[PDB]
DNA sequence: CGGACTGACGGG
DNA sequence: CCCGTTAGTCCG
């Protein structure tokens, strides 16, 4: 912690810092992670102790305080890394993405990954739809699984602006992986769309290959609307 | 497999 | 209060 803003949070949240929590916590993350036991609620206090004392950083400071909160070693700090993005919404544009990748392939898991990608970039790349060819075939292309997510998941939110093509083709490139956190967010992807468009989803899954855990968190809702049919 | 439950977080 | 959801564990 260099920057003072980030000094003061470090200080902060570990003085009030929970082992016998950090333990569970750690557990339910696959122990890739150290914590120090605060939970969202708490956590969400501290900051905004330390804004209040310190008031929020110039936005020339904000990428520098997000890296060096991810570069902590405890989870919580990358947490409140993306409590303060959210804090500097709206200086958030186009030319971000690639600050955004980094995030996604460093301290990589679901949590963070989850939290950055329908929200930061789903919401540039609404605005900016023709910038998706830039990345998309890049992210598929890649070794890195949370890549290969971001390109799933950055519509979940867009409901009746889902580009539908683009969703299955993505799906298309995906689907024979054997990766459960990408088989879960197709499952995800098209459970949520399926909120919006059910006879669409319906068909797909019917009429294109998806791995099982796939197909059955797709339509783990929309099959009451449609029936099981006796096998 | 995949269903039932545990659970913390989000938000109607 | 309601119910949704990332995960997670447990079991036939």
């Amino acid at each position: 912690p260099m920057h003072p803003f980030v000094k003061a949070l470090q200080e902060h949240f570990t003085a009030h810092q929970n082992p016998e929590k950090a333990e569970p916590m750690a557990r339910y993350m696959k122990n890739h992670f150290l914590f120090l036991g605060i939970q969202t609620p708490e956590r969400r206090q501290l900051l905004k102790d330390i804004i209040q004392i310190h008031t929020l950083p110039d936005q020339k400071d904000f990428q520098i305080i997000i890296r060096e909160l991810w570069d902590l070693p405890e989870r919580e700090f990358q947490a409140a890394a993306l409590d303060i993005m959210q804090k500097y919404k709206k200086h958030i544009n186009e030319t971000h993405i690639p600050f955004l990748e980094e995030l996604i392939v460093t301290k990589s898991w679901w949590d963070s990954v989850d939290s950055i990608v329908p929200t930061f970039l789903g919401d540039i790349f609404l605005k900016h739809p023709e910038l998706i060819s830039a990345y998309i075939p890049k992210w598929i292309a890649s070794d890195n699984i949370w890549l290969q997510r971001a390109a799933i998941l950055f519509q979940l939110k867009y409901k009746q602006k889902m580009d539908e093509e683009l969703l299955f083709w993505i799906i298309g490139q995906l689907h024979s992986s054997k990766e459960f956190f990408i088989q879960k967010a197709i499952g995800w992807v098209l459970r949520e769309y399926a909120k919006t468009n059910p006879d669409v989803v319906w068909e797909y899954v019917q009429n294109n290959e998806l791995a099982p855990l796939s197909k059955r968190e797709a339509i783990k809702h929309i099959k009451q609307n449609y029936g099981i049919n006796n096998e």
